[PDB]
């Protein structure tokens, strides 16, 4: 149980960099995030994409850029991998905007 503070402005682009694919070619991953109402938390697959898709992409090199970070990004971020045998990749960060409720 940990997290990283990390201070954001509403409507203000932000970029980070979650790695975790091992040298193996490009495997599985799955996004997890724990919030208040929760309504980020969306699906990645390595060959399609959904509604998150919009609001928030993926760099080559496993990155995540955001075009403007709102309330609605705010709570902790996790990332997560699948393989074969069932590795996952454990990391929770803390994100918040400037102006809350």
């Amino acid at each position: 149980a940990m997290a990283q503070n990390i201070t954001a402005r509403i409507g203000e682009p932000l970029v980070l960099k979650c790695k975790g694919a091992p040298k193996k070619p490009p495997q599985r991953l799955e996004w997890k995030l724990n919030t208040g109402r929760t309504e980020a938390w969306k699906v990645l697959s390595p060959q399609g994409g959904g509604p998150w898709d919009s609001v928030a992409r993926v760099l080559p090199n496993g990155s995540l850029f955001l075009p403007a970070v709102g309330i609605q990004d705010e709570g902790i971020f996790r990332c997560q991998a699948m393989n074969r045998n069932g590795k996952e990749t454990k990391s929770n960060y803390r994100v918040r905007v400037y102006q809350i409720p």
